[PDB]
């Protein structure tokens, strides 16, 4: 009965999310602002009576690591799931930010982490896509985490689309692959997170999606890094007891927190990690930020669908014509007008140029960060590593680079990665 906009007005988009987009709302009474999940009706695990009881239950639960959810709504076409808004980032970007990064830094962030993990599980619920996208800041600084999704990301099925899955092989536990799981698979991924805090490397890593998974499904791993000379017994030994393969012998999520490790440590830099991780971080953030610049260009679709729209038609069109043709697929209208005053194929193109050169923007920044040498330019095996985490064939993209510039000598710069880009999305 409750309708989501009788209640709420979005006023910006916040990020992306699992299941859906995520828009930072405001409750048109009370002015209080809120963090709203849509979820595009992404198929569905449940029924619906099993649904509606979970979030009865998340709705009650409190803890100073968990994301607080406070409304459920549902029309025809969506979901909507409304909780609070956490402003300091991803932790990973704020790890990167800093200069120093010790034993004690890593124990805070695995205690608080686990503190909520060991609440949830009294409670029965479990997470299972624990990863550090889903571990946010209250605020930007060295703060309170916030776990995401717990207990929600289960009731709905799992997008088989790359540009969802990148971050996700790392850090599922073996037996969520083969069927059957039980709460023990957030500790196995918690212990994954505590190996990449210490190392800045994954445990279980590879070429591409499925190398990863077929890592994690033995899994075997090691300590043989120069990185882990510098790191203590005790980190050691609670790493092997989370990441221990068959579930009713690894530790609990309560065990974990009484560790001697948690307890002792909650201190020399851990130089070698920080480098690791602003490399697999920046790694990550690119093949995001590709796959999200190739999803764009498809999208932008929206420009074939807007000129069969504008049957509304001299090859002009009034003001209230245009907005009628933006409202069918109003400040928004006037931005493109400044910059001609019309006719509406002028229109389409100084607004279609507009989300491209704002598209081709937000992957530079992503580019430019990648390149942390301020070389200009990324390798053939950089571009192998991005390629590979974002599942674009080796020999797809490799002729894609041949096409763009044959005398490319293993190199790109930003220009010719976002050629090959155009050309891997059919433009
Ligand atoms: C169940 C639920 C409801 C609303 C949002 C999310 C959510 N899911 C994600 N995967 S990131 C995220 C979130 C949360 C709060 C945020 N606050 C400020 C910026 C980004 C944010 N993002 C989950």
């Amino acid at each position: 009965t409750a309708i989501f906009s009788d209640r709420y007005k979005g006023q910006r988009v916040l990020g992306k999310g699992s299941f859906g987009e995520v828009i930072l709302c405001k409750d048109k009474i009370t002015g209080q602002e809120c963090a709203v999940k849509v979820i595009s009706k992404v198929k569905q695990k449940t029924d619906k009576e099993s649904l509606l009881r979970e979030v009865q239950l998340l709705k009650q639960l409190d803890h100073p690591n968990i994301m607080k959810l406070y409304e459920f709504f549902e029309d025809k076409g969506y979901f909507y799931l409304v909780g609070e808004v956490y402003t300091g980032g991803e932790l990973f970007d704020e790890i990167i930010s800093r200069k120093r990064f010790s034993e004690v830094d890593a124990a805070r962030i695995i205690r608080q982490v686990l503190s909520g993990i060991t609440y949830m599980h009294k409670n029965k619920i479990v997470h299972r896509d624990l990863k550090p996208e889903n571990l946010l800041l209250e605020s930007k600084s060295k703060a309170n985490i916030r776990i995401i999704d717990f207990g929600l990301s289960t009731h709905f099925e799992a997008s088989k689309k790359m540009k969802d899955k990148i971050g996700t092989a790392y850090y599922i536990a073996p037996e969520v692959l083969h069927g059957t799981y039980d709460e023990k698979c957030d500790v196995w991924s918690t212990g994954v997170i505590l190996y990449i805090l210490l190392s800045g490397c994954p445990p279980f890593n590879g070429a591409n999606e499925y190398d990863i998974l077929k890592k994690v499904e033995k899994g075997k791993y090691t300590f043989e890094l120069p990185q882990w000379k510098k790191v203590s017994e005790s980190a050691k030994d609670l790493i092997r007891k989370m990441l221990t393969y068959v579930p009713s012998m690894r530790i609990s999520a309560r065990d974990a927190l009484d560790h001697e490790w948690i307890q002792t440590y909650t201190v020399p830099s851990l130089d070698n990690a920080i480098l690791n991780i602003r490399q697999f971080q920046g790694t990550q953030k690119l093949a995001q930020a590709a796959l999200l610049y190739m999803g764009s260009k498809l999208t932008s679709d929206e420009t074939k669908e807007l000129t069969a729209i504008f049957k509304m038609d001299d090859g002009q069109l009034d003001r209230a014509e245009l907005i009628e043709g933006y409202k069918e697929l109003e400040h928004e209208v006037d931005q493109v007008l400044d910059a001609v005053d019309i006719e509406y194929s002028e229109f389409v193109t100084v607004a279609m140029d507009r989300k491209t050169l704002l598209s081709r923007e937000r992957l530079e920044r992503a580019f430019r960060m990648f390149d942390s040498d301020n070389s200009g330019k990324i390798s053939s095996t950089e571009l192998a590593t991005i390629f590979g985490v974002s599942d674009v064939d080796s020999e797809t993209w490799k002729s894609v680079l041949s096409e763009v510039d044959k005398n490319n000598d293993g190199e790109v710069d930003f220009d010719e990665f976002q050629q090959m880009l155009l050309k891997l999305c059919g433009n």
